[PDB]
């Protein structure tokens, strides 16, 4: 059972709310009789007795009293004495738009993932406008931009708050961060705004792979670089940050020897040899390097290594045929030996010239490159020079040159080209009469410089002035020793001297001979 | 040089050609000149009797020539006595006997989930040791929606097969792929070589954590201790590894939510770290955010409601009391004004009052929660001057709680009792010739009132004697009530006289009582 009065809030103190003396039917003289008083938990109002009307007391701030409540009603009692009575009074106060909507924080900073799907919603803390009705918050709206949208969400249960609807994919390598201005507006005359700034810092995720500076590189090396030689350092650039920017390098899809010879450090990306190179084994290597982050995004490159040749192989002289023993009557230009040269190098380091040392009558003639023949230049002789030590030298054209020599041993075989020569130009022997038959009266001798059969000497009597049927009856000759024998006792009174033609013969093809004349003189006795 | 041409992989003793007829030699002299072959390897052997060239060891063209399109073998023939050398070259024509072949039958690649389309992946090529059209000519691949196959030629001329990607991968849809790569040459019949490529997609942090449902509902009784298991919340990330470990935390919350509740960052489990009260806050809106290391997050809210428990005792307040209370107070007169306050809500905060005992006071409720203590009995201070009215209030919750107060009432006196004489009439005998100024009688009266209202003062208002001589006969002491004789009495003159006294109270207004007194003058002899 109450009466109701209406005023605006924040009203001036001691402003009349209304006269209760008229509404409660109390004479102005009947009233001071009565203690008129206000009973309330917090004294927002008081009454002057002599006045008989209601008076505003303390600060009547609606927002600290009713809060959000749609209608604001202050219930309090009024006490009167003689007779004792309690009257009930409640006042309605109208809302004043004296509070503007304001966000809790001046700046809010969000971390939004780079790969957040579009349309995803991010709830935002709502502003606080303590007024009620139309004077409360009505419209959120955000900075016009292309990346983000704002909408006011109200769940069917009751609570409401604004949220960000993402418009498109983010990309920290395009924009590291954005800053936007959100405005909250209430709906009365005149509207009151409150702004806040949102800074969104995009966080890195893995979407860019390491990339090499070029598709292909090139380096060259001498084939004598020691193990550990820095060949080439490769690097890749990853546009991400954090662990999604760590780069690992590795050999992949390389021949076995390519991986065995070289060595690539995973973290640094530098390539150094681990063993000796050899141009004769591999003229060049090709290299493929894989660079990848932990997210297995990769890019690959190819480095081509071209080795350069060095003069490190000695030329070799191969001799494939030789003429031994060599007959001394061999004509000019006969081919004695077959010569080839092999140098595993390349270019001028493998180009070889061949010479024969000395001038003993042997020269090299070249039919074609690396092919030679060792011919005779002058006539030969075994009794002069029986044996030859022929040195052939091959030399390359590298700087400095590398040489090699070989020694061929030629033996000269005997040809029957020397006739036997008698020790004396003629022979003359003195045999005394009445000599014993079958004794040594003389001994011819010859000499032959040839070897073996071509130097074996046989002696024979070819002619004499005596009766041919009686020659053997007089003297004879030993074919093996040359000693001459008498086969009958000589008689001076019958014949004093006789003539003999002795012959020296060898055993060759053909046989060579020589004639000597021996005269036998028979001494005289009785 | 003599040029020939034969197919590879011919059987031994096969005739290549008759060099006796081709060199220009004579078959009569072929036995004397050893015809022989000098060469690096014993691929061939001539017969000196027949003078022809036989194949020796197997001549595998791919074991000699390799990459060279046309392959020639150059070897020498030595003669002897006469001694010469002859140059021959045999062309090895290619027989398609080698098929394309891969180093590994199965290759395993790791491709990140976010390789942009068109990214080329260079694969290990196939080896076709043949040359010409019989060498490798094209690559083919299983028809799928994700990968195409190409063959790229570096300007150097090295050819390699690279894969091209046409559609974004997704391991949450297809963890890995199995493909078939074939290599085809250009002979008839064409020989093919296959390999199986198992491509494995690597996890990339592309999916955010997500909750079962956006809003949860729980209720808590307000008397739960600190540390009560409120709720456990979990989220599921569709990724793997470090990309799928979750961190939960509060997000845009009131200070009180952070002071009362403790949420495990690792478990998503909320408990309370303080005591709750229903009268302070009836509900709590919690906002939880679950985020992965990539700052991808989803948000849910837990709307907690609080249950009221009866813990506030009801309070009785006596706004005003009416004491002292006049004993002439009519019925239904208001004594004390009462109000009731219980901070609980519902039946726990619904208070009702009643008076203990029965002594003439009843509680009439003008409105809900307000009482007037009125009288239903006429009071009398001479009977009961003090009252100790005990008022009790209780609530209708389970279990209920009550409280009492003791009002003390003092009863004000009112002059509501006139004095009464202890006797109805007075008859007094006086002897004759009594001394003037002697006590003849004494009257008495009583008044139960308090103080001046109970003070009695006597007087003689009237008598039958002439009023001028009344002062000469009798008198009364107003304090003691004694009736004295003011003269000597003579029986022969007057035998008896009557009298009319009054007993009066002193409080205003005065209450009086009249009494009659008869005086008989006794008779002596004079
Ligand atoms: C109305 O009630 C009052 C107060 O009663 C108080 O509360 C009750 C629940 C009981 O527990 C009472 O014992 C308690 O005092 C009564 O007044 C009280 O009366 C008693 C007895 O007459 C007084 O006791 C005296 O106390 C003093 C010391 O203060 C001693 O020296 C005395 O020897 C004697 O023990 C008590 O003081 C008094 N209290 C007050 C505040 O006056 C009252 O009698 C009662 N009236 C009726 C009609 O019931
Ligand atoms: C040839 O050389 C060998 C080896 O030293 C030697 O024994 C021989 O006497 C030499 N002959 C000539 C003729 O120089
Ligand atoms: C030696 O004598 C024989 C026989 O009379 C003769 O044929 C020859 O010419 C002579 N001279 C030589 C040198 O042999
Ligand atoms: C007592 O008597 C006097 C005179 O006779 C009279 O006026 C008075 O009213 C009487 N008392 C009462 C209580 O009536
Ligand atoms: C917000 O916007 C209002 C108009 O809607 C302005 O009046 C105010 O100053 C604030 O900028
Ligand atoms: C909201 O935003 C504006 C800038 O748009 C500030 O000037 C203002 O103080 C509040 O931070
Ligand atoms: C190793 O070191 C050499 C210099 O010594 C560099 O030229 C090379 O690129 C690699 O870094
Ligand atoms: C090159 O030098 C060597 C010695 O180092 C000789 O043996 C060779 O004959 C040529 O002169
Ligand atoms: C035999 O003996 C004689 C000596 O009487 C020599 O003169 C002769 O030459 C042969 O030796
Ligand atoms: C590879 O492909 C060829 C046809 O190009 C077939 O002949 C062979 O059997 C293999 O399938
Ligand atoms: C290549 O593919 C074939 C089937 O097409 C297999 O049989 C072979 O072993 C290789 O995996
Ligand atoms: C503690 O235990 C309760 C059940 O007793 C759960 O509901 C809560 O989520 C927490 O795990
Ligand atoms: C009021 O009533 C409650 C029970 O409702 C009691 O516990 C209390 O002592 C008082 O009598
Ligand atoms: C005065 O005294 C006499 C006795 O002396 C009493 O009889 C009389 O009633 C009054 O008290
Ligand atoms: C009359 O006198 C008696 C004593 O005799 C008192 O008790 C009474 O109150 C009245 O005054
Ligand atoms: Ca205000
Ligand atoms: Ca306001
Ligand atoms: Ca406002
Ligand atoms: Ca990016
Ligand atoms: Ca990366
Ligand atoms: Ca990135
Ligand atoms: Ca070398
Ligand atoms: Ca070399
Ligand atoms: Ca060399
Ligand atoms: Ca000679
Ligand atoms: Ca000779
Ligand atoms: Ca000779
Ligand atoms: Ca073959
Ligand atoms: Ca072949
Ligand atoms: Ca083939
Ligand atoms: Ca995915
Ligand atoms: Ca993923
Ligand atoms: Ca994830
Ligand atoms: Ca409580
Ligand atoms: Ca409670
Ligand atoms: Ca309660
Ligand atoms: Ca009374
Ligand atoms: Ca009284
Ligand atoms: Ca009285
Ligand atoms: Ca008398
Ligand atoms: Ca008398």
């Amino acid at each position: 059972d109450q009466i109701r009065y209406s005023i605006p809030e924040e009203l001036a103190k001691n402003s009349i709310v209304g006269n209760l003396a008229r509404d409660l039917g109390l004479s102005v003289q009947n009233l001071p009789t009565r203690k008129l008083r206000v009973s309330a938990e917090k004294d927002y109002f008081t009454v002057n007795p002599e006045s008989g009307d209601l008076l505003v007391g303390d600060r009547i701030d609606r927002e600290q009293v009713c809060g959000k409540q749609p209608q604001c009603v202050l219930e309090f009692d009024i006490v009167a004495e003689k007779p004792l009575n309690i009257f009930h009074v409640a006042v309605i106060l109208q809302d004043v738009n004296d509070n503007a909507p304001l966000f809790k924080q001046s700046e809010v900073d969000l971390n939004i993932g780079e790969s957040t799907r579009p349309g995803k919603a991010f709830p935002l803390d709502p502003a606080l406008d303590l007024d009620a009705g139309s004077n409360s918050l009505q419209k959120y709206y955000l900075t016009d931009n292309e990346y983000f949208e704002v909408t006011e969400k109200e769940t069917p249960d009751g609570r409401k708050y604004p949220e960000l609807i993402l418009k498109r994919f983010l990309d920290r390598e395009e924009h590291n961060f954005h800053q936007l201005v959100l405005t909250a507006v209430d709906g009365g005359d005149p509207p009151r705004s409150g702004t806040t700034q949102i800074r969104i810092q995009v966080t890195d995720i893995n979407d860019n792979p390491p990339m090499f500076s070029q598709d292909v590189f090139s380096v060259t090396l001498r084939e004598d670089v020691p193990p550990g030689f820095s060949v080439l350092q490769v690097t890749a650039t990853d546009q991400d940050e954090g662990v999604n920017a760590e780069i690992t390098y590795a050999f992949h899809n390389v021949d076995e020897q390519v991986e065995r010879i070289f060595n690539l450090d995973k973290r640094t990306g530098e390539i150094t040899t681990k063993d000796n190179l050899d141009f004769e084994t591999a003229k060049s290597y090709t290299l493929n390097v894989e660079a990848k982050d932990p997210g297995d995004l990769a890019s690959h490159c190819s480095i081509q290594v071209k080795i350069l040749d060095e003069n490190d192989c000695v030329p070799e002289v191969i001799v494939t045929s030789v003429f031994t023993p060599l007959p001394e009557d061999s004509p000019l230009g006969t081919v004695i030996a077959l010569i080839k040269t092999r140098d595993r190098d390349s270019g001028e380091n493998g180009d070889v010239y061949c010479h024969v040392l000395g001038n003993e009558g042997f020269v090299l003639k070249s039919s074609s490159k690396n092919y030679y023949k060792l011919v005779t230049d002058r006539t030969l002789d075994r009794e002069a020079i029986p044996e030859y030590n022929v040195t052939i030298v091959a030399a390359d054209r590298g700087k400095p040159p590398l040489s090699s020599n070989v020694i061929i041993t030629l033996h000269i075989s005997d040809v029957n080209d020397n006739a036997p020569v008698f020790h004396q130009a003629s022979y003359l022997v003195h045999v005394a009469e009445n000599n014993p038959p079958g004794t040594s009266i003389a001994q011819v001798s010859a000499s032959d410089p040839d070897l073996g059969s071509n130097g074996l000497i046989s002696y024979s009597i070819i002619a004499s002035d005596l009766e041919p049927r009686a020659l053997s009856s007089f003297v004879s000759v030993n074919q093996d020793s040359g000693v001459v024998f008498a086969q009958r006792a000589f008689d001076h009174e019958q014949l004093r001297s006789f003539q003999l033609t002795l012959q020296a013969r060898d055993h060759g093809s053909p046989t060579l001979s020589a004639n000597v004349s021996m005269r036998v003189l028979v001494g005289d006795r009785n």
